[PDB]
C-alpha cells in the first residue's frame, strides 16, 4: 500500500489552543482518505503563545509549563497532544515530529559578551574591532525548573546573534570571541558561510551541546512515541552533526525513524552534496520540483510540460525525495512565497500522488484552505486523487512526457489490490488525447475518469491500448469502472 504524508498545519492557524483536538477528531478520516503519516507542527514552547514554534524557546516544554506567559503552546497542552497521538496510533497512522536545533530564541536574560561584527553577505569577513554587546543568550527556564533536564544555556553554547540589546542596530551579525569560537563547518556556503540564520545560533562544535541535543532527541522520541522526524533548517547546521544525531537517536531507541530534512535551495547539486555528506541516511524535500510546479502554474500554458521533472530530486534520487506542492513557507505572504496557482494545483497533486517515485506530502493549507488569505479548501479536488493513489496506483509505470502541453503516464496494476491500474493524463494548455498502454490483460474493460472532469467512458482495446482524453488546463485520471 502506497504511503502518503500530510503536513498538518499552516502558518495562519488560529491561536485557540484547539489544534491538537482537531487532529484527534480527524484521525479516522485521514486514515480512510489514505493518509498514512502526519507531520505535526513544532510541539514545544516558542517565544510566545502565538509563536508557530520555530522561535524555539524550550524544547522540553510541550505546552505543560508556565513559561513565556502561557502554559499551552499555540496548538494546545501536552495532554491534548498525547491523546491526539493515541488516536493516530489507534488508526494505524504514523507521527513525525518537527525538529528545530539550529537556534534558540526568547532568552530569559542578556549577557555581556565580547563579539566581532561580520559582513552579512560574507560571514567569513570580520568588519569591526572586538567589542562588548548585550546578547540574549541566558536560558534558565524558570517555569520548568530542572524537570526532565537540568541543562542551562549560556553565551558559550552559541556562536553568535544578530541583536545587540544595548545599541539595537539592524542588518548586523555578531560572532562571539572565545577559545575555538568559529562558525560551524560544513554548512551551506551562500553568504560565505550560512551557519548563522536568526536568534542565538547553536555552537555545534561544543561537546556539551552535542550531548544535550542527542539526549533531548531520545527524550522527545520516547515521550511522544514518534515514528520519525522532519528536520528544520539543515543547511545552517553542521552536516556531520545532523548525520550522527540521527544515527544516535535510531540506535538509542531501537526504531528505524524515517527522517526528511528541509534543505531550502533550488539547486540539485547542493542537495546531492548534502545527501553525500550525510551518507544517504535520510530524505530531503524536493525543492526543485516545487519551483518547477510554481513556474509552470504561472506560465499560462507556455511551460514545456515534457520538462516538468527535469533537475529535480525525484527524477534522479527517487528513494530520497519527499515530493510536495506547497508548504507553510511558500503560502501567500510568507518567507518563501511561491504558491502554486489554483488551476494547476490538481495537476501538481496528480503528478506527486499517482507516480511510483518519491514519498508525497499533502499540505493542510491546500486541503482545508487558508481563509485568512483567499485560499478555498481543495479537499473536493484532492480526495479523488488520494483515492487513485490508495486503490489504483500500483504496478509497472509507463511514462509519456512527450508533448509541451499534454503528458501522461499509466500504471498496470498488480494482483494484490484488485481492479488496480490507471492512466493519468493532463494538459497545461488546450485539451486533447493520447494513446497509452495500460496492459494486455485489461483488454475489453470500460474505464471512467475518477475526477469526474471528463464525462464518458473509454474501452481498452484488444492489445491493451486506449485513446485517453483530457480537457484544457485540467487532469483526468482513468480507472476501471
Ligand atoms: C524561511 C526559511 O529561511 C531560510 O531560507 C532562505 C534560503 O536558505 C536562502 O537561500 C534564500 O532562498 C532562496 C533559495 O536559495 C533559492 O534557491 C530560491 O530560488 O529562492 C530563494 C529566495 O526566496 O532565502 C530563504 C529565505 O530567507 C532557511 O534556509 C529555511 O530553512 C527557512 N525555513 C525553515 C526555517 C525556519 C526557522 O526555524 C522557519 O522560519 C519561520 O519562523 C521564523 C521564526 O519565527 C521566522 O523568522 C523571522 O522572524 C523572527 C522573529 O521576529 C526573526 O527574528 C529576529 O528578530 C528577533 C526579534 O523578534 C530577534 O530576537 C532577539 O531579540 C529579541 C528582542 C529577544 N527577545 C527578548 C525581549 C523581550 C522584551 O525585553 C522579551 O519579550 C523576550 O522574552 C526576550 O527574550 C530574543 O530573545 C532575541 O533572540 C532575532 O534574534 C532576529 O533574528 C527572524 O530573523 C525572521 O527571519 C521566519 O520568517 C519564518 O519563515 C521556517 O518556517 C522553516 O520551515
Ligand atoms: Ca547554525
Ligand atoms: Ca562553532
Ligand atoms: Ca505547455
Ligand atoms: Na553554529
Amino acid at each position: 500500500t502506497n504511503g502518503t504524508m500530510m503536513q498538518y498545519f499552516e502558518w495562519h492557524l488560529p491561536n485557540d489552543g484547539q489544534h491538537w483536538n482537531r487532529l484527534r477528531d480527524d484521525a479516522s478520516n485521514l486514515r480512510n482518505r489514505g493518509i498514512t503519516a502526519i507531520w505535526i507542527p513544532p510541539a514545544w514552547k516558542g517565544t510566545s503563545q502565538n509563536d508557530v514554534g520555530y522561535g524555539a524557546y524550550d524544547l522540553y516544554d510541550l505546552g505543560e509549563f508556565n513559561q513565556k506567559g502561557t502554559v499551552r503552546t499555540k496548538y494546545g497542552t501536552r495532554s491534548q497532544l498525547e491523546s491526539a497521538i493515541h488516536a493516530l496510533k489507534n488508526n494505524g497512522v504514523q507521527v513525525y515530529g518537527d525538529v528545530v536545533m539550529n537556534h534558540k530564541g526568547g532568552a530569559d536574560a542578556t549577557e555581556n559578551v565580547l563579539a566581532v561584527e561580520v559582513n552579512p553577505n560574507n560571514r567569513n569577513q570580520e568588519i569591526s574591532g572586538d567589542y562588548t554587546i548585550e546578547a540574549w543568550t541566558k536560558f534558565d527556564f524558570p517555569g520548568r525548573g530542572n524537570t526532565y533536564s537540568d541543562f542551562k544555556w549560556r553565551w558559550y553554547h552559541f556562536d553568535g546573534v544578530d541583536w545587540d540589546q544595548s545599541r539595537q542596530f539592524q542588518n548586523r551579525i555578531y560572532k562571539f570571541r572565545g577559545d575555538g569560537k568559529a562558525w560551524d563547518w560544513e554548512v551551506d556556503s551562500e553568504n560565505g558561510n550560512y551557519d548563522y540564520l536568526m536568534y542565538a545560533d547553536v555552537d555545534m562544535d561544543h561537546p556539551e551541546v552535542v550531548n544535550e541535543l542527542r539526549r533531548w532527541g531520545e527524550w522527545y522520541t520516547n515521550t511522544l512515541n514518534l515514528d520519525g522526524f522532519r528536520i528544520d533548517a539543515v543547511k545552517h547546521i553542521k552536516y556531520s552533526f545532523t548525520r550522527d544525531w540521527l544515527t544516535h537517536v535510531r540506535n538509542a531507541t531501537g526504531k528505524e525513524m524515517f527522517a526528511v530534512a528541509e534543505f531550502w535551495k533550488n539547486d540539485l547539486g547542493a542537495l546531492e552534496n548534502y545527501l553525500n555528506k550525510t551518507n544517504w541516511n535520510h530524505s530531503v524535500f524536493d525543492v526543485p520540483l516545487h519551483y518547477n510546479l510554481y513556474n509552470a502554474s504561472n506560465s499560462g500554458g507556455n511551460y514545456d510540460m515534457a520538462k516538468l521533472l527535469n533537475g529535480t530530486v525525484v527524477q534522479k534520487h527517487p528513494m530520497h525525495a519527499v515530493t510536495f506542492v506547497d508548504n507553510h513557507d511558500s503560502q501567500p505572504g510568507e518567507s518563501l512565497e511561491s504558491f502554486v496557482q489554483e488551476w494547476f494545483k490538481p495537476l501538481a497533486y496528480a503528478l506527486i500522488l499517482t507516480r511510483e517515485q518519491g514519498y508525497p506530502s499533502v499540505f493542510y493549507g491546500d486541503y482545508y484552505g487558508i481563509p485568512t488569505h483567499s485560499v478555498p479548501a481543495m479537499k473536493a479536488k484532492i480526495d479523488p486523487i488520494l483515492e487513485a493513489r490508495q486503490n489504483f496506483a500500483y504496478g509497472t509505470q509507463h511514462d509519456y512526457f512527450d508533448h509541451h502541453n499534454i503528458i501522461g503516464w499509466t500504471r498496470e496494476g498488480n494482483t494484490t489490490h484488485p481492479n488496480s491500474g490507471l492512466a493519468t493524463i493532463m494538459s497545461d494548455g488546450p485539451g486533447g488525447e493520447k494513446w497509452m498502454y495500460v496492459g494486455q490483460n485489461k483488454a475489453g474493460q470500460v474505464w471512467h475518469d475518477i475526477t469526474g472532469n471528463k464525462p464518458g467512458t473509454v474501452t481498452i482495446n484488444a492489445d491493451g491500448w486506449a485513446n485517453f482524453s483530457v480537457n484544457g488546463g485540467s487532469v483526468s485520471i482513468w480507472v476501471k469502472r
